[PDB]
């Protein structure tokens, strides 16, 4: 037997950080949580219990707090970029860094119609997440995204015109509720180094607001009888607007909400045109995936 | 041996609502998650197994639906008062009925600077809720409130002065960070039944705005040294703006920031005026409750 | 406006002992979760901002880490009163303890037919708890649970004779599937103080044990037509086998699997007699409770 | 832009089948939640709102049931098959089917010793799984795995030997707890059909129960100061009893445990070779994988 692939390294590494301006004395919070894998060569450490190749868990965790307070840890896709690059510089042994960063919210209160200098809210359960490649002499890969975005729609969706079977018994439908949980990833073009990744910066911040915004105007504005035809839409735009991307991934889970028949109590009209209460299912759920890139 | 207690009914029953403006156009959705005990003369059930007492859970989910079909689900404890005693008033040996309620939010969605007509967005896992118990001849008892408020702040929150004895370590600080959920309830006076509570339905959606609002703004506002102190403030004000409410109750269950000292590493500054960057506990975390009524 | 009540602790606390055994070899562990909450003459530290009444969270913690370290961590009744009790003990203004314990499973490994002196698996997600209110002046309340026992049985299980009218549509049935969660919870009788408590030590285990087996065994016996009826007969078992047992309380929530009418393909036949695939639902859900106490009559 | 991939499906099918022996009298259920995604001739679904191409989730929903009704749901590992096939098979313009399946354990009660008829108890959170992807004219694709299991030795577990720079304080240790979940996943050699399936469904079952043992074994006899080491003999073993199997992978997820210095409380002794009250770590935590192969 031999070792075909290998990982290790910490997981869940919840980081705080905060940011004071002496100035105007507002404070901006970051928290997010990180995890780390390294591969390298690591194989003895699995076939003759050496430990002498293999770095730690707890010294990069070690690693990930010293370098949060010594560099940036904004935008994401910098953070990652520099914690990944550091480990195959420090280590001959290792040859790639897979680091990835959770981002929580912590929005500013407003109060009294002002913003608070440091009073912060956790405005959703939404997430903004970037996935950072570092491999040796092979430049860094950096996969963002946003996940956790719940929306819904109470008219202006249908489906029809689907294939019809011996297995079918889904009615067509010109009015219905469409609600899911999306989760959106965009990959950027493979960057040389970190000095390229510096060089990009304002183009993250930029485009995750891009792709936030395009996705719920979209889902917001789009009519139509295609969950696969409204996430294609929102593709296009994302990349149309960021030429430095190369794919755009939309996960979309579908929510069902049904149509609860009363009419056996005293005649009561519940469906169609009429339906106003709904049973809201917790599964099963649809699932639409789909990777577009550029032609 | 004697039954000394006995409730049923049904738990976690989902619902959706929408309402649809013909002039307008606009459409406004409402889901909550609903579980409704009875109590009554029942006893037999347990005892002799007879099922005659019984009504159905599945027809108590029924009602729930035809309830929500033919009457308002808004505010949540008007909705409460009517299915309480609905049961209470079409059955002769139910005598108790226990609402509970949970309002999910679903926020309309701003695209382009306009509120869209039928589209939104959780935009938090906060919740409105209401405890509703409609007793035969005594009345409705509700108690409101609003839960899953996570906030954090920091600075301007310290800690010192507590008592020291062999069991304490912690340091004494004037300067630290404070996060924590907020669990907010209110209690109203009783009411005689439906129509009294009917009479005062502007007040309900009034008092859970002034509720969060007076909640956050004294989160952010005050610099304690007192949790305590704080969540007290916080009950005074929502009994002074609403006289119908008996007793206020917060439970705010501490989120913890740990220093991290990098010290051993170069002699990195990571400590008091220095600290940067923390380390988010998840667990374990301080609780403070109190209950706070009238003079 | 003034404090009507008050509690302040840490929760969470989440704690392990290893037990050696230097003859044997062997090797027990111990691992719950514990919550203190404090009740006292505090209220000046939600009025004027007072600290000095406050024994800090913090060293709340310490205390249950060191206590566990000088006691007995098991039963959890017996550790929960010492700890409760070291409370108001020791704090003048301090006037009721409340001690929460979850007990998580660390289930001894059989290797080959034997046991393993040192390793364990969480075999289960049940868990039993324990709720101690030690208050001055008026002894220690113990209330004992066992929760998270999942069961299903597959047959003998109705339900007919239900109150029909105009919001029914259920059918009757006289065999369905029935599976639910337990959580069961027996009260002790009030205990004067931390002696009466360890004069009746293995009341606790052998108790524990008790209202597991008759749940067990009373619901894979018992062909009823009523949960309600179910809970009952489990309730009364326990309460005949322990004199010092004053309550025992049941809540059952009772999870549903559909029939899936499949007749509309092929004439499918699926349902009643034919019953062989279902659709477990994953909400809503019934909730029975109830609370059995002795009797007056003789 | 243009359509690198997609797959479209139904997620959580929740299903539950019972068996029943007439002559014994004794009853058998089986309960797992199931997956379902699409691959195929789809594009235009995306491309052009046409959904002539698509066959309803609510029918792939359906066809699990019919399937279930029709074919042994035991082994999970041929159910996938017969119902990814079966995906291919009636459908010309799909040609990929990827079904996964997570199965529950209900586990048949021991009433006074003996094994009861029709009652089971949950007896862990525990899941056997499969992956199948059944693949037009590329045959059949098999991953089997378990999940979810906790285990926990007190001693017989070091750590020394390590890495130590500037980014360490990790202390070595001789006696140490180990505890981790574990996930472990065995790949068969491609199947060329539902034959060839068919043909081994014995080895399926036998192939679970083998991993399991030489899991829980290894992990319980193994006095090692690797992790890695001890994974690795894991999967040797595994490889070692089954021919069949290409490769296997485990992920383990280091659960940790601190020792609690109580010296500062009467020079309490709490560490070394004195430690028995240790604080259990929710987070962060150590995350070690590896894919063994035949050599
Ligand atoms: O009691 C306590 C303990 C810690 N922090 C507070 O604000 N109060
Ligand atoms: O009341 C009820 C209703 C359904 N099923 C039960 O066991 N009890
Ligand atoms: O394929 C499908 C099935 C259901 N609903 C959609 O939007 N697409
Ligand atoms: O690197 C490490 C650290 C802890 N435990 C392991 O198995 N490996």
């Amino acid at each position: 037997s031999a070792v075909k692939a290998a990982r290790y390294g910490k997981d869940n590494v919840r980081v705080y950080k905060v940011h004071k301006d002496e100035k105007t004395g507002v404070q901006t919070v970051y928290e997010m949580t990180v995890c780390v894998l390294l591969e390298g060569e690591i194989e003895t450490s699995y076939t003759k219990a050496d430990n002498s190749v293999i770095v730690a868990t707890d010294s990069i965790k070690n690693t990930i707090y010293i370098t949060a307070k010594q560099n940036p840890v904004t935008p994401p896709e910098l953070f990652g970029s520099i914690l990944g690059t550091h480990f195959i510089e420090k280590y001959n042994h290792i040859h790639a860094a897979h680091v990835n960063i959770v981002c929580h919210r912590w929005t500013r209160m407003d109060i009294d119609g002002k913003p608070h200098p440091h009073s912060f809210i956790r405005d959703s359960e939404e997430k903004r997440n970037v996935q950072v490649d570092v491999v040796e002499g092979k430049g860094i890969d950096i996969k963002s995204s946003l996940s956790g975005l719940t929306v819904l729609k109470s008219t202006n969706s249908q489906f029809w015109g689907f294939l019809r079977d011996e297995y079918t018994t889904l009615k067509e439908t010109w009015d219905r509720i469409l609600s899911t949980d999306v989760d959106a990833t965009w990959q950027w073009k493979n960057f040389s180094g970190l000095q390229e990744v510096r060089s990009h910066v304002p183009k993250f911040d930029a485009t995750w607001a891009t792709a936030r915004e395009v996705t719920l105007k979209t889902f917001a504005e789009d009519n139509s009888a295609s969950v696969q035809a409204t996430m294609y839409k929102m593709a296009e735009q994302i990349l149309a607007r960021q030429q430095l991307i190369e794919t755009v991934e939309y996960s979309l889970p579908n929510k069902h909400y049904f149509e609860i028949d009363l009419s056996w109590h005293k005649g009561l009209q519940n469906t169609g045109k009429n339906a106003e209460v709904f049973a809201p299912q917790s599964d099963p759920n649809g699932l639409i995936k789909c990777t577009v890139g550029r032609s």
